[PDB]
């Protein structure tokens, strides 16, 4: 009876799943609001984690403590770092990582400052298990996860479903140069603000996580923020959970 | 049973010395986190081991938060000087931490390149809700009084000045010393490290007091590389301090 869990960071990223809810029953602890119901009659909790990676670990973490969830789904919108994509496809996160982590080399003053000399601070991403160091580089989408979300792809119509790279970070980009400097640099599809942070305490608790994105803009095609991309997501993740449901 | 004092730090280096001046010890481990239970004066004290980063630091928080409900939060340990004026030992009581990570930019072609002297502080990523009601936080200010606290402490300790300052926390290590100074004159910070405005960040969720102390263990800007015995004598004096807190309870 362990409840799938939910989540998204911003109101419009979670009142189409609230609304989906039967029996509804909310929780607030800290700044962190969970309602706790049933989808296709199964346990559900849809947590609005707030905004970055802080935010996003503390809401994870408390889920944790509070609900013990079988698997969590973390969704909402992103901002498009592949050229190929467009404002309303979706990326299913074959891996997360944290793309704002930063570690530089040494420079005098009179070199000035150079981003692309910046190296990605992996120690950032690194765990103990059972008490012993385990590092990571990326945190991999559950694959079985990715591929139901794949499978399921033609179910969604307002865009493509496709694999990609998440890119997670306390950042929103929009000089362009930079989107492209990041794209060729680690091959993100997409950049947001809470996935690699919920899947570093999703592996530290053992429990099954994918991340599912929509692009609700792209400065790489002028493409500015549409608010209805969270709602169709969450109409996507609604139809994803109830067939993991059906499964159990 | 009397609510603990939390003392956190992120590495062994700087919580080990912490867990040995603990009495009547239990060590308890869930998901990535450890936590030392044990006694300080006779009085509950919980050391945790945060791990790295700002996620880390949160998730650590929040697991304490939920399993221990500390009447107040010491995070502290090692960071890498902002401020010309401060030196490795020199220890900074932070007045605010921020998420120095954070940023936004406007608009910018391809052909304009990347200038991240045009990457603002994104507050979005501070802001909280209070019973469901957004509020929004472009710092974190150590708790006032415990701030004052540690300043009134700072000739007991032994290794350096101790100053009231500003904490850049991000999951960053800068040693590029034009963006080091950058930082320093957009932001006022003493010092920069990992963790503090993210752990800043729970505990006003919860509302429970916080103080960050930080030492330098090395700074780019003289040159200074990293010491850990610095980590040591800040894990001293914090003991000191939260003793003199225990004294007061
Ligand atoms: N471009 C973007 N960057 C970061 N977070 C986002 N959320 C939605 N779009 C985003
Ligand atoms: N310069 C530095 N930057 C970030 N974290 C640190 N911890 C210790 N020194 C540091």
């Amino acid at each position: 009876s362990a409840p799938i869990l939910i989540q998204g960071a911003m109101d419009v990223e979670v009142e189409t799943l609230v609304a989906a809810l039967k029996d509804k029953q909310e929780l607030t602890v800290g700044s962190w609001t969970y309602w706790q119901g049933t989808l296709s009659g199964y346990p559900v909790v849809v947590s609005r984690t707030e905004v970055g990676l802080a935010n996003a670990a503390a809401a994870t973490t408390l889920a944790m403590e509070r609900f013990q969830p079988r698997l969590v789904i973390n969704q909402g919108t992103a901002g498009g770092h592949d050229p190929a994509l467009h404002r309303g496809d979706i990326v299913i996160g074959t891996k997360s990582f944290n793309m704002g982590a930063y570690r530089s080399d040494l420079t005098p003053a009179e070199q000035g400052v150079d981003p692309s000399k910046w190296h990605n601070f992996e120690v950032t991403m690194r765990l103990r298990d059972n008490g012993k160091l385990v590092e990571h580089s990326s945190f991999a989408g559950d694959p079985e996860l990715v591929g139901r979300a794949l499978g399921m792809a033609d179910r969604y119509r307002h865009g493509r479903v496709v694999p990609g790279i998440i890119g997670t970070a306390d950042e929103w980009n929009r000089q362009v140069a930079r989107i492209n400097w990041l794209h060729q640099t680690y091959q993100t599809a997409a950049e947001e603000m809470e996935t690699s942070s919920a899947a570093l305490v999703a592996e530290a608790y053992k429990v099954p996580f994918v991340g599912i994105r929509v692009l609700s803009n792209t400065d790489l095609h002028g493409e500015e923020f549409d608010p209805q991309t969270a709602i169709h997501c969450q109409q996507f993740v609604i139809d994803y959970a109830k067939a993991l449901i059906n499964g159990f």
